[PDB]
Formats: C-alpha cells, sequence, structure tokens
C-alpha cells in the first residue's frame, strides 16, 4: 500500500505537569465542540469520542458528569467543562495584560501585532472592550506598543481619521506594503 | 489520498512508578471491556488487540493467562486482571484515604476540589458514604484539608451554614470566581 | 470520515541507549514470531515486515545473517537475534533469582506473586525447575517470600497438605481475600 | 491487523522557543500549498487540515484571521501566514549572509558547499547576484569561505582556473573525489 | 471503523548532529530505492513521497535537485544523494577504519564483536578483505582491539590455533557465555 498521512486527535488533561503532547484548554474545546455539534454519528457515540480525547483529572470530570446525569448530551458536558476549565480573567487583568503588551521579544511589527491580537480577541469575547472601537483600540495599542516608521504612523492616523477603522486583515494588508 | 483523523490506544503496564503516558488501571479495563464485548473483531483478535495495549508486568500477566489456557475467553482475561490489579478498597479504607486527603502545595484549590470530587464518588460506589450527606463532606473536607484564601474561607462557613448546600459544579463556579 | 485507534510497530534496536519507545527483546520477539508463523503473506515479505520493526545494532544484524545466506528463513534469522540478544541465564543463576526473589518495599502481595510467576516461566522453559511440581515450588516460594500474617498461610499450607496444589489463577484469587 | 507505512503531519507553531519536530516555516508552507492547491477536498476540510498541522501562535493566526473574514478562501490564509512567518531578507542582508557563511569547525567540505548552495539560492531569488555568473560566486566562496586541507587549496585553485564553470552536481563530484 | 497498524517512514536529515530518529543514510537508501523502483505511482507521486521522508539538510538538496531540472527522474535525484552522502571510501581507508576501530570505553565484549561484524561486511564490499580470511581477521581483530581477560583470551586463542575457526554467530555465542 501507499503511505498514509493522519492527524492525531489533540488530548486534554486539565493538569498544571502539562505534556508537550497537550493542547491548553480552549484549543481542546474547538475539537469538543465540533465533535457535538458537527459530525453526523448519534450523541452516545459523541460522547465516547469526547473522553477518547481525555485523560488524567479532565478525563475524571467526564465520569463525574455522566454519573450525575446519565441522560446529558455532549453540548451540556461541554457547558460542564467550560464552567470549570473556562479562564480566570477578569476585565481589570485582561484589559491590564493587553495594555501591557510591548514588542519585547524582539517581533517583527506583524508578529507584536499578532500576538496582541490574540488578547484583543480574548478582551472583546468578555465584553471587555466596546466591539464599535474594537478597531480603534487595536490601532491604538499598536501605535503605542510598536516600534513604528513615520511612512507607516502617518498612513495609520490617516485610516484613523478617513474612517475606515481595519479590520486585522485591513491593518496586516497596510502593514505588508509597508513592511515587505 | 489524504489525512485520516486516528486516536492514541490507552497502554497499561501496572508498574507502581509508571511512565508519564500510561494510565490507571479502571480507565484501561473500560478500554479493554469495549474491546472485548462491543468490537465486531473476531475473539484470536481481540486478544491481540488487548495485549497490543499492554507493556511491563501487565503484559506479562497476560502471557501468564493465555500459557494456562490458550482457549480462555477475553472476558475471563479481564476476570483475571480484575483479581489482579483491580481496586482493593472497603468502607474503612475508602473513607480513611478520603478524609485523610488534604490539598498539596502546588494545587490550586479549584483543582483539590477536582481531585477530591474523584475521591467522593469512589466512597458511594462503595457505600461509605450515604449521598445524601455527600455536599456536607465536600465543604467540611475542603475546609479541613485546604488553606481557601480567607475570604472564600468566610465564603465556604457561610454557604456551610446558608441551608442549600453547593452541588459541585455550582462550588466549583464558586471556587473559580475567588480563584480570579 | 470517524477516527479509530492506530497501533504502533513495537521498534527493537538492540542499543545500550535504547529509547523509551524500544521494548526490551522478548517483548519484540513475540512481535517478530507472530510475523514468522502466523503471517499468511510470502516468506522475503516476511523478512521486510521483521526488518521494519528494526533499528540500530539489531538492523545490522539483519543484514549480516542475509548476507551470509540469501535463502535463509525467517525462523533462522529468529534463532540468529536470539543467540545475539536472548538473555544469558544459566540453570544456577535463574534458580538463584528466583529462590532469592522476596516481597519487597511494601508490594501488593498479589504484584509480588505476578513478579514472581515470570521468573517461575523462565526457570521453568530453561527446565531449571521440574514442570510436574512448579505449583510446589510456587507456594513454597510464595510462603517463605511474602511477608504475612492471618488465616492466607494456613489455608495454602492446608492446599498443600489436602493435595489440590492451586494453578496461580487460584493462588491469585485466594491472595486477593486476604489482601483486600 | 496488517500495519500500513505512515508519515507525520509536519507541525508548525511560529514560536521562537521553538521543539524539535516543528519544521521551519518554508517547509510547512509547501504543505500547506499542497492542501490549498492540489488536493480534491472541499474548502472547509482544506481549511480544517491546514489548521489542524498548527499548534501555537501559528494557530492563533489561523484563528484570528477565519474570525475576522469567515469568506476567506485558503490561498488568502496562506497570504497572511506568509506576510506574518516569512523571511524578510533585502539585497544588501542576503549578499553579506552569503559571503559571511564560512565552513563551520564541523562540516566537511562537501557539508559545507551544500549549507552554501541553500544560501546562494536564497540570494538568487531575491535577484541579489545575476544568474550568469551564481557558478562564479560559488566557485569563489567556496575557495574563500572553506579550510581546504593543504592539497584541496591547490586544488581548487585549478578548479577557480578551469575555464568552463561547474553546476551544483558537477562541483560535488569534483569535491566527492578529492574528499578521503 | 477498523482499527489499525503504522509503520513509521524512515526519516533521514542528513546533519552530523543526527537526531535519535534518524537513520544513517544507507538505511534510508533502500527506503528510498524501494519507493524509486518497486511502488506503481506516477514520478510526481514518487518525488513526493521521497521528499516527506526528507528533514533539514538533505530536504534542502532535494529542493536544490528539482530546481536545476524538474524533469529529473526519481532514479537520478537517488544519484545525487549517493554522490552527496553516500560513503565513497577506498581499500586502504577501508582496511585501516576496520583495523583501527577498538572497543569503546563504556561498550560490552558482545556489542563490541557485533559493530566489528558491520566493518567487515562493509569492507568485504569494497574487496578491501579476501572473505577466505574473514575468520581470521575477525579472531584477530576482536583480540587487538578488545580489552579481553580470564579463560575468554584462553578460549578465543584455543579457537585459533583449533583449526576451522568460528563463524560470527559461534564467536559471539562464546562472547555472550563469559559476558554472564
Amino acid at each position: 500500500l501507499l503511505p498514509v498521512k493522519y492527524c492525531k486527535m489533540r488530548i486534554f488533561s486539565g493538569s498544571t505537569a502539562a505534556a508537550p503532547e497537550e493542547e491548553p484548554f480552549e484549543v481542546w474545546l474547538e475539537q469538543a465542540t465540533e465533535i457535538a455539534k458537527e459530525w453526523p454519528i448519534p450523541e452516545a457515540e459523541k460522547k465516547r469520542w469526547v473522553a477518547e480525547s481525555l485523560r488524567g483529572p479532565a478525563l475524571d470530570l467526564m465520569h463525574i458528569v455522566q454519573a450525575d446525569n446519565p441522560s446529558i448530551s455532549v453540548g451540556e458536558c461541554l457547558e460542564a467543562f467550560k464552567q470549570v476549565f473556562g479562564s480566570t480573567e477578569s476585565r481589570r487583568t485582561s484589559q491590564v495584560k493587553y495594555l501591557r503588551t510591548y514588542q519585547q521579544e524582539g517581533e517583527k511589527i506583524s508578529a507584536y501585532v499578532l500576538r496582541l491580537e490574540t488578547l484583543l480577541r480574548r478582551a472583546v469575547e468578555k465584553r471587555a472592550i466596546p466591539r464599535n472601537i474594537a478597531d480603534q483600540v487595536r490601532l491604538e495599542q499598536v501605535m503605542a506598543g510598536a516600534n513604528l516608521g513615520n511612512v507607516l504612523w502617518c498612513r495609520l492616523q490617516e485610516l484613523k481619521d478617513q474612517g475606515p477603522l481595519p479590520t486585522f486583515l485591513q491593518l496586516m494588508k497596510v502593514i505588508r506594503e509597508e513592511e515587505e
């Protein structure tokens, strides 16, 4: 036979002693929600294919939750996982971490705005930023936090004046022209 | 022709000092009973699929058991594995191990109460605790074994006197709201 | 699409710096003898599937042994592997290692008689014990080897005196009852 | 039970603290562009298999880009990846890196000219070296940067004086005839 | 719905600092020549399955070789790999490297004679040693290069005087019996 390419199931544990093959919880929750919502197979199998992706403390929770209610849906199992493992960030601490992110790692301007944007996305899920200015606070924090050249600095400020508040892909296209 | 998303076998070994990817026995027995009862495959291949999850002392038991009776069923193999490796606990010993279990130096309180809830389920399956007092022995064992940061100590002492005591998911909802 | 469990080939090497993913030779020899004896495929292709389980020094032995004789059987290759890598136990080191093996460090008595039984199979295949008394030397070595009290000793001695010499499974059943 | 030969998905992550399994981005982009262009599967499942090769910061860029515009093509995702992680060399910096690259302590002459040729290809793709003299700057940089042992310096000076100019494989044939 | 066995593709890299999974080149070339000769698919598929076995410097050679001539066959690619990485040794150098090879400072005598026998096969393929004296040079080179002592020295010199000299497997049996 011709060779097989394959992807591992992403495994989650909740353990503080996390292995290199174990993901952070949000990555696993995307896989688990795909199994719950998008796979064609019955919920009596979807319970099992979620459990196969768990080991250690997080697998114990799958047992605890089914012991409390054998009739539970997979979606409601994931609500229990969200309840337990969903992050402890406050509005204050998400805002501080978003504002005190500052190109320290020698990043390109494009790489810095990628890292920053992960925290901005988080802050917008917490509603810690108004969605109607999420683009403005991106420009603000990039212009505060990045070692800009003037030719890009004035181009961002022109877009800020004109009203085309960049989406992340628009801000990237604008950064592409000056960074290349 | 395309990548197949495929899943890790749950390895077991029976050694005290097990490797980081090797499961506790109860989790392995759940996999092995699925191979025994549920898979469509012929029984000569069921033995193969059981044995290819074993390593070290547990694989040696499979060899011993097969050598004394080549005609043995996979069900009677798993009865031998239960009879060797299965948990030995009783009413008094399970209550003691539960009540003796305190918060370890590296544990966050939310992780400790999750670990502790597994021990409570163990004790309830041994009929060592009546389910109708499980909430009491949660709050009390948490308060006896963990440090509670003074502010959560007051909140759990309030809840202990409140009347309607927390279920585990609600207790975690509270404990996460103090982990922030 | 739907995931299923993959089973990794058990690679062997004979290297002194053995990797965690490399089995001890006896485990590999079971896999290789299965490929030799049980697989339906032609012997030229059996040589290939045996070779794909080897790397480093043990793969070089496959090349050396084929270079001496291209017509060689897989069985004769495995005789060369047994010669080179199989353990050098004598009828006096097997007996001493067996008889010197006590229960240790607070092992479960069941886990001890399992550990002990692996050495008794080693000694019986060396014919370093008469097969017709293997159960006798097992009972005696357990009674000498396991630190004990209570009726367990009395029950084993009763079975020894009565004449119903236990199989390993019957011995294990009795040991669990007094271990719990 | 017959084994299939398998090939692992080359994972990428974009962290500067990269793990030993993770490729440089240029190799990952060759896999990702195969998925985008060649595989017969619909774009939703193409996006899934591209994303399933990612871990950490690179996966965060995929999530950001899909959230910022769900209508985006796979090719447009890869354009975002090219911008963020693709190396921004210049005619100045590439010429410097090429000419600066001398033979390390451990490199044999063939291993050195192989490493060196990768940097020459890099520089030629930026038009930093005219293709019609690429071979000239190869032989010259070999002589400038190699610690050619005694008679190798004499032989390479005769080869710089050859007349017609070697392609890389012809230069390798010559170097390998000397190498002992 | 079927669980499956997996064999790892033998990755090669050509770095002198080779990682623990990575083969010596001659073993990789045996895999790549299987892909070139024996697999039924077109040359475009063959090129891909060869490239997906390569990592680091050796993958860069595959890019260089294809970029010079996209019309190249996989057979001609493997000739370029043989030329760059495949060993070139003369009769003088193969004789010297066999004779200069002593027991390594932490090595066992049994591992040494197996390591040494690989170098004898190498030297016989260069026609650097006549096959009809290979046994003589095995005993002499073991005795010259190993930290021998005790009745092993006596038994080996006895075997040198015996008339018909050991085969490799018989010499290993003797050295293993003294290893105990």
